[PDB]
């Protein structure tokens, strides 16, 4: 009959709530309830067949390895279950796009998984989340919804998992990806437009199922003046890759290079990522001599993307050559 | 007559690729003030064009004394009875960063004008060229005078405030939030919008006055940040931080704390975010500004919150007033 | 002390109700329509003394030009009263970016004049129309909004009545303007980024005081294989001028120029336009020899947008010279 | 093996040519094909590239016979042992309606490549030559089999079926609402996306049995808009008309009536809009379309719904057919 959807709620604005509806700010995160959300928004039930569970109670910018450890777990194991047909998962946005890339390369199952948000207070005026947490099961529950990756259903859009991010603060269409939406939701109702050409769930050499831990990965910021300070730091304390957020073509300031070989020589991974984040990518051998040192480049990824599928390649290879060859598929 | 216009070089437009199919891997700053003026004959239809070298960097290394070097002399230029508008070429990496600077600091009407390119003189297609016409175009324009410093790249006239390096490899590189100020199409400009933020002639900021910057560093949030980067960054003489919070400058509560003691310790907490495509960090949002102190750097990328700060710290350290600050330039 | 605010209705409802805001004896007892409106969303009392007035009862999409000679009117002698600081319009969508043009160039006032519309129905989950008529009131009573030209409050943004068009179908953030918003509205107040740099208001030499009658202008459509069919017919029933909205740069299919020639002859304005919308402009004598046939170029306007320029230049002028002339200062 | 590029020239200004090099405006565009390859030398290390020179038109004034022609030359060398891509130059204004033609007529799995440029040749930093490049570049590559007609501009790789010429004179002008499959930088490709719609090797039409096209017109709505433009071009022959409304494809209650009736009379009225930077329009949702007996046509501007419907008109002459079509294709 209706497709068996569940919602895991992870906290989120969504069912967060301000002082009032004017107040589009300064409310409390993760607020209400997961039966008590899916109780206000009762079109729900002529979709699917709706259960919804609370896996934890965060602000998505305090966000752990292993609050993400623990969803992707759980995520798994209702995969598993025959009788779950899609699955619906309730985020903060300020790392939404961390999760969804996370869940877009570990889930090895064909089930549409969505996570969901909102810009707006639920009790603000012209609150987004109603709307679109009924286009997320309306798409959880879609059979066409199968096969296409992670997605996130945000302003009537369907945007890939792996390279939507949240670019415009305060306004309602904050996610953006730079190649497009794969399609829209209009009226509960799906439209396709595009398919993912990079690997995911059903096809990634990844596996929660193998996943106990995930490695320490960190991110320096590069600007005029920068100094090698903030990136030995982050090494001194643990990090495994460091994500370089170069200017321009992932560009190294001449000041840190030999601070970025040693950090090489003694094991840690080099990625140059950057924060030209609406389009391109970072080219291999352009700016730095990638062979020579070492090092690799995150593609199209923004800082924040290529940490998540840094952490990940890590947990099977410690092999440059093998990370460079990812970042180029995922 | 015709405009005195002088081009500042500073070391793409004036790298060289292997070949011509190499619009990429290149040498940039390789080239001349001279080669490049001689190698665009055209430039003598619009003004008066005299060059020099002021220094050759490449612009992904660029220090603090670079940028005061290059703000001094282009404030002496200005002052100059004989210079009617000024061209910098740029690297194209950090030109974000140096012209929004010029904004904040020269106290002159005359156009200022800065450009690059995306590829290299010896590439297919080679956009520099063009944008270097332009910017003279621009310069040479007595309709440029007063709209602050200008961005002349792929044929539009972008504010040297918010315009940023947003899409890599593209000629169409250099994006604003708030758009474009006009177009410069076959030598000419056509104006569609203002600048609304002080700048230039209403800057309560003089070049003139400032012998040295404060050091201002940025911290990146992500999932799991930790307070490592900004405890070393202070520790290393940072006086300000800028935080590159996810969303409306959120912070990890993991890291509050830390900011806390910082503050409390005298160095600035600039609550900055990697969510640049549009939109503003608003005051009392996400943290208690007015309670611990902080300061909002409103739509400011960082890389241009800590210009703005570095700046604004060579007059105060009162945060009220830096809020102030934030909220008009 | 609380400035006062006319809302002028031109159509049905744009905004729904709320939670007492609905049930109260204030909703309840409003007479339907704009007095229902105002009622709905009591938080518009705290930003200003707000009055509605239904002026006219239409569907955007069949408004005709004697509504907006009466909108037009209705304006200025509101703007004159001493009694009014601002005036928000709620309007149709389809046609609102012509509407706000014409009261832009028409309209010589220095006191905001806000066009405000949906695009969800007030009834719909996550409706858009509250908070955008809750911002529409916020600007229109702000003492920086005023001098700053026709203004449109949608998705968070303060967009310009000059260049704003409905450019993405279904979506909240459907008006775009191709050199951006010149400001945001949040939690009711106003941040401003960009001024106008066009004639308009204030410094318009048009005044609807003295517009008593529009003159007929049509727009025709060029595409591959079109022929002058829709241009001689257009004429022949009544065009003064004629909006070509033409391919590329504004060119003509050699097919049609001759047409245009003869009808440029028996005195109808050609003005060229472009189907290319997103931004650049038309350039006169760059596809075709404007100055040779004497035609003018619409500059960055786009079709409809060019139809009301002229529309209104011709209450003024039939020198082609002229027209060219406003087409670059408006 | 290098692969077999057949280059088709046909026009437009990659083949242009202006008075001066400042100039990219009024320049004469389908001036000069050899000229084309012996300028771009570099070609050579990309693939065994031939050209032949099939029409001289300016795209403005293109024809319904052109695309025959044209679409007729592409399938006899798509057929061939000898060729395994195949580049098209063209000019700018019609671009995206003959790209989107040949993606919906053309049964062959190899890739089609139509490119353009933004200015002349003779213009200072001229579009033309990476293009072409590009161009080669893509049709080369055994992974762009099989991915519809592809625009090669401006470092991108587009679907010819939704890229459409969106900005005027900048080189960026060729944008899609759904974005770019990739992009092509040094000769070589990267993907990001693919197709989700029928189009070559899938498309049930096949210019094979194409012998001829139905007259499709099309009509502008805006305020004040009458029946006039419609009725003289259903007069005048046209068998379908695209209604470009203002919003959802909304049709003005003035003209409603026309529509009905000559629905009655047999023309097919497919509602499209002028609302082309993204979404689309919905069935039902602003005239009874089930009621009247009119299509919708989906997310295509009205440029490019013509060409479906044309095309459609070719197989069937049902409603609900033609629907099946403008949802799938």
């Amino acid at each position: 009959k209706l497709a068996n959807v569940v919602i895991l709620a992870t906290g989120g604005t969504i069912a967060g709530a301000g002082a009032s509806a004017a107040n589009s700010a300064t409310y409390q995160a993760a607020k209400v309830g997961v039966d008590k959300l899916i109780a206000g928004v009762p079109e729900l039930a002529d979709l699917a067949n709706v259960r919804g569970e609370q896996v934890m109670q965060i602000a998505s910018e305090s966000i752990t390895n292993d609050d993400l450890l623990k969803l992707g777990k759980r995520v798994a194991e209702l995969a598993d279950s025959n009788d779950v047909d899609g699955i619906v998962i309730t985020h903060g946005t300020d790392t939404l796009e961390e999760t969804a890339y996370f869940l877009d390369l570990t889930l090895n199952t064909d089930k549409p998984i969505v996570v969901v948000g909102s810009m707006r207070p639920g009790t603000a005026m012209s609150a987004d989340g109603m709307l679109n947490l009924y286009n997320a099961v309306a798409v959880a529950s879609n059979k066409d919804s199968r096969g296409k990756g992670v997605l996130v259903t945000m302003n009537d859009e369907i945007q890939s998992g792996r390279d939507v991010s949240k670019s415009i603060n305060i306004k309602t269409e904050a996610f953006k990806s730079a190649w497009g939406p794969l399609g829209m939701v209009v009226e509960g109702k799906s439209y396709w437009f595009r398919l993912p050409a990079k690997r995911h769930t059903v096809n990634s050499e990844f596996d929660i199922k193998q996943i106990s831990s995930l490695p320490q990965v960190d991110i320096a910021y590069s600007y005029g003046n920068v100094t090698d300070t903030a990136y030995k730091a982050l090494a001194q304390n643990g990090a495994k890759a460091l994500i370089h957020a170069g200017t321009g073509n992932g560009s190294v300031s001449s000041r840190l290079t030999p601070a970025l070989q040693t950090l090489r020589k003694t094991g840690t991974q080099i990625i140059r990522s950057s924060h030209v984040n609406q389009g391109g990518f970072v080219l291999r051998n352009a700016e730095q001599p990638d062979d020579k040192n070492d090092w690799v480049v995150a593609h199209d990824l923004n800082p924040e993307k290529a940490r998540i599928l840094v952490e990940l390649a890590m947990v099977k290879t410690q092999d440059s050559k093998e990370l460079q060859r990812i970042f180029w598929e995922y």
